[PDB]
C-alpha cells in the first residue's frame, strides 16, 4: 500500500480527507471514520507516479443495514460507483488510473446516506 490510514495511530496521505469523525470505537480495529455527508481528498499528482494504475480499497459497514455510499473517483476517467455496506465490516475496492505528472490531482470522494462507517482506507499501485 502506498497510502493508508487506520483513522487511529497511521496516516501518510499526502493531503487531509475531508469530515473526518473518529471519536468512536467502531473501526475494523480502534476507530472509525463515522461517515455522516461526504468525505473528500485531493492527491496532487507530484504525490503519485505517472501512467500507472492504482486501487483504492477500504472497510465500510453500516450496522443498521439502511444505507448507501457513491465513489467518485476522478482521474484518468471520472467514474463514479454505488457501495452498499453490509452490517459487518466488508472489504471494498476500486481501479483508477494516472496519465502525466502535471499540477492536476486526483480526486476520491466518498457520500453517504445516513451514518457508516469506514475504516483501513489505502490506495495500492497495481500491474
Ligand atoms: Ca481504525
Amino acid at each position: 500500500p502506498t497510502y493508508f490510514t487506520n483513522f487511529d495511530d497511521y496516516n501518510n496521505y499526502p493531503s487531509t480527507w475531508s469530515n473526518v469523525n473518529t471519536t468512536n470505537q467502531d473501526g475494523l480495529q480502534g476507530s472509525a471514520n463515522k461517515l455522516n455527508g461526504e468525505t473528500k481528498i485531493k492527491i496532487p499528482m507530484s504525490e503519485l507516479k505517472p501512467y500507472k494504475r492504482y486501487v483504492f480499497s477500504g472497510y465500510s459497514k453500516d450496522p443498521l443495514t439502511s444505507n448507501s455510499i457513491i465513489v467518485k473517483i476522478k482521474a484518468k476517467e471520472e467514474k463514479t460507483d454505488y457501495l452498499v455496506p453490509e452490517q459487518g465490516y466488508t472489504k471494498f475496492s476500486y481501479e483508477f488510473e494516472t496519465t502525466e505528472k502535471d499540477s492536476s490531482n486526483i480526486e476520491i470522494t466518498l457520500i453517504g446516506s445516513g451514518t457508516t462507517y469506514l475504516d483501513n482506507l489505502s490506495i495500492t499501485e497495481l500491474n
